[PDB]
């Protein structure tokens, strides 16, 4: 009675039995799927610390000893004392870690192992959550050989606002509106872009203009910080057989830092706790640059190329998106900042498969996020069946402050 | 019901139609399952109730709903299911079932044609001899010397107990598929095990690696019998490219017509084994699955050394570079033979409309997103940030086991 998966292109039959813990519920009924869709008490707060400390103990494989037992009971005695609890240093490093190893949507998960956490909850004000932030970046952007870390600021408590970041990355390019409809930079961003300018920024008139942090503290307004331009790693873009390319103009940063995402540990929320990998280049090359309502290169890189583009037949969209994204991944290794191609990712990804049936005896994955927005097919998650579910430690989307 | 978003316009529309779907999926709110390949695995009351179902259905598609023949039609299925265990369509609800089967199919990205489909009844025919004359002019109405035609020819019913009329074979027109010393496969390997056993039953194999497999045609309760297709009713397209003046020589080609021969067709609980249907191809098949797949002919490599590309490593992405212009090689070899043929953009962008149309005459249209995106170039297309039900509807199309 458990999903039997098969890949297809090798004729590999596994059974996800870890699913049979899934700790939530989605959208799927028998009668309808809704897998395409991008956005699907004490007693209970408990019940949501007991597993998670049941799971901490048994990876160290220390399952049900005395420190087991007695970590147990002071955790329902501190909620019973206070109305939460605090986790450990090292529960810290497992939950963070475990959240990123069960987020179904993560291709780069083979290395969920290697994480590091920066402990930020003795964080105090706006202006102390900047200084976490900045040394976060310096660590992670590592003059360009990327490594992955995760800060988590003070979790959300009774009587106490929360620690936000606003922006949805630490590294985000403005977005002017222009009167004729048309956005000068980022068009994703001109939301963000508005909060900015109206709580004092002085804006810029460029398509890559690097926005200030707002940073809001316990019950006080979000404050405008400006990320010093020497802590930014920016790569310029260009092709290696395309000279015109370059005249573009074209720029991409180094470090993906997505910074508005609730982690979820043990029933504890943080919803403060930004987190970085380094990029895959169809996330720069495709979603960033070609998407119609992101920067929307492709036409105008297809005429430089003199496809035909009066027809889909000829095919032009899709030579010269191969061609953006050999752009991308050329400019990444010239200026020796870590990238993985959408072939690699993928093929990684399958061994991370295979070692969670052997770990956990399966791996939450959701193919429509897994398979990368070109190329599907050539790579080799296209052929694998897969089994989208929840687990907890978790990330999670949450609503904007505003 | 389902608020469902397309990103690229910001567009909600509700999902009214899915609250009909009977047939459950393999998903449950624990854990979705919407990539598996077969979801839905592999009495007189429970036809009756499918039959009446779908009589009704019918009379209010012509307008005139209830009253008139329905009632008649309803005892006479009624006095006939009584009967016999079972009931007989009238032509033009077999007609009707027809294209409702194709406009529920949630995988298929061809649906805006689903109302010109051709019928052909074949319900009265007896031997494997009546049913290969029935095919082959299927394949040559269906074929039209290039410019194809939608089509599609039901075989009679599955009579209770006793054997079933059966096409073996997946397609009407496949390449076959010989092993060796090695262990590798020469022409399609796909088709291995249908030429394993047109060898076993009376063929004679082939030299080279695109060799038109004989159709294994079956009778109630005798064994098959296999019949050569003339080899002019078979049109081929040599490939070539626009501009790399040596893809011909590689020798590559397709044939012009795809037509599935092994799906089974329900309609009103009445489930039709064989019922070959075809339309025309989406160059990305072609071009990306049947040559590009490492398990089929797996040309990828091939071609990009000929392109001069850096096999060595990943991110030259030479796979990607050769695969579009094996579809480039597709599209213009088939529009230069004058065989109909539809681009992965092109079809995609009149999926929408589909979808468009279907809100508003049903509120809702199922479709299976891992399906409907194309292998290659998906978020290029407008289906990509285009958020999608899954669901099923009767009349269907549906798997069925091989007949060994
Ligand atoms: C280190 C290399 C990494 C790579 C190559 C990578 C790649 C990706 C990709 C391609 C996606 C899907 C983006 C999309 O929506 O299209 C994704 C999503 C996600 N990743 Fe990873 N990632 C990496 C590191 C990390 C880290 C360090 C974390 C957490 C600590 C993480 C957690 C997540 C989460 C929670 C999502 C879900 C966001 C969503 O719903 O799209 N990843 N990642
Ligand atoms: C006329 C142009 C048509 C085009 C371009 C087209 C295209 C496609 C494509 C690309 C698929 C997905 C193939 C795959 O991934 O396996 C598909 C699937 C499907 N189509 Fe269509 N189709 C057409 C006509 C038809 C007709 C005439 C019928 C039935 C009378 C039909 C019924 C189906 C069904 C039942 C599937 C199920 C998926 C499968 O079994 O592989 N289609 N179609
Ligand atoms: C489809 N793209 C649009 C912008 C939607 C989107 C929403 C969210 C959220 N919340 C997060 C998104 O990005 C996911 C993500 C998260 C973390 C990543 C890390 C750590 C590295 C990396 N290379 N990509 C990531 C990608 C995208
Ligand atoms: C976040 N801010 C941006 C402006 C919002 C957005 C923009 C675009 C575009 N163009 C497309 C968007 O959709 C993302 C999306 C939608 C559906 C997807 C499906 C079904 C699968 C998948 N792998 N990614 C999707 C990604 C969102
Ligand atoms: C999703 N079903 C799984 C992949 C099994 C399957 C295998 C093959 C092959 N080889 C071919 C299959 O059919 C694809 C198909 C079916 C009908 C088509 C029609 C009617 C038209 C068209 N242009 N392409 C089709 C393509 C299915
Ligand atoms: C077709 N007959 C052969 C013998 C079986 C097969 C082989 C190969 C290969 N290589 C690849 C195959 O892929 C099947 C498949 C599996 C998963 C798919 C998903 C998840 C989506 C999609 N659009 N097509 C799929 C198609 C099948
Ligand atoms: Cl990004
Ligand atoms: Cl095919
Ligand atoms: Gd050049
Ligand atoms: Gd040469
Ligand atoms: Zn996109
Ligand atoms: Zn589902
Ligand atoms: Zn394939």
């Amino acid at each position: 009675k458990f999903p039997r998966v098969k890949n297809w292109e090798v004729g590999s039959i596994t059974y996800d039995t870890l699913s049979a813990q899934a700790q939530q519920d989605g959208p799927c009924t028998p009668r309808r799927c809704l897998g395409s869709l991008v956005f699907p008490a004490p007693e209970q707060l408990l019940s949501q610390a007991r597993d998670f400390i049941n799971q901490y103990y048994s990876s160290i494989k220390r399952s049900g000893s005395q420190a087991h037992e007695q970590r147990l009971q002071e955790v329902e005695a501190e909620v019973a004392a206070t109305g939460t609890y605090q986790l450990r240093e090292s529960e810290l490093v497992f939950g963070a870690k475990q959240a990123w190893r069960n987020a179904p949507r993560c291709v780069g998960r083979i290395q969920w192992g290697k994480l590091q956490v920066f402990d930020a909850r003795d964080c105090r004000s706006a202006q102390e959550m900047f200084t976490y932030i900045c040394n976060h970046i310096k660590y992670a952007t590592n003059r360009g050989n990327l490594r992955s870390a995760i800060t988590v600021f003070p979790q959300r408590c009774p009587g106490r606002g929360d620690f936000r970041i606003w922006n949805s990355q630490l590294v985000r390019y403005a977005g002017y509106r222009q009167q004729d409809g048309s956005v000068r930079g980022d068009p994703a961003n001109v939301e963000i872009t508005e909060l900015c300018i109206q709580h004092g920024w002085t804006p810029g008139n460029g398509r890559f203009d690097v926005l200030p942090l707002l940073l809001q503290a316990p019950d006080e307004p979000p404050e405008l910080f400006l990320l010093p331009p020497e802590l930014v790693l920016e790569v310029p873009l260009e092709h290696p057989t395309l000279e015109w390319f370059a005249a573009l103009g074209l720029r991409w940063y180094a470090l993906p830092a997505v910074s508005n995402m609730l982690l979820e540990i043990g029933g504890l929320e943080f919803p403060a706790a930004p987190f970085s990998g380094w990029y895959m280049s169809t996330e720069i090359g495709t979603r960033n640059l070609c998407d119609p309502h992101r920067y929307n290169i492709l036409e105008d890189v297809a005429v430089c190329m003199d496809l035909d583009t009066r027809t889909t037949s000829s095919l032009w969209k899709d030579k010269a998106a191969v061609e953006i994204n050999v752009a991308v991944l050329h400019s990444y290794q010239l200026a020796k900042v870590t990238i993985v191609d959408h072939h690699a990712a993928t093929a990684s990804f399958m061994k991370h498969l295979e070692n969670e049936q052997k770990a956990r005896g399966g791996c939450p994955a959701d193919w429509a996020w897994i398979v990368p927005p070109i190329s599907g097919s050539l790579t080799p998650v296209f052929h694998q069946e897969m089994v989208n579910y929840f687990l907890s430690p978790a990330f999670r989307y949450q609503p904007d402050p505003w």
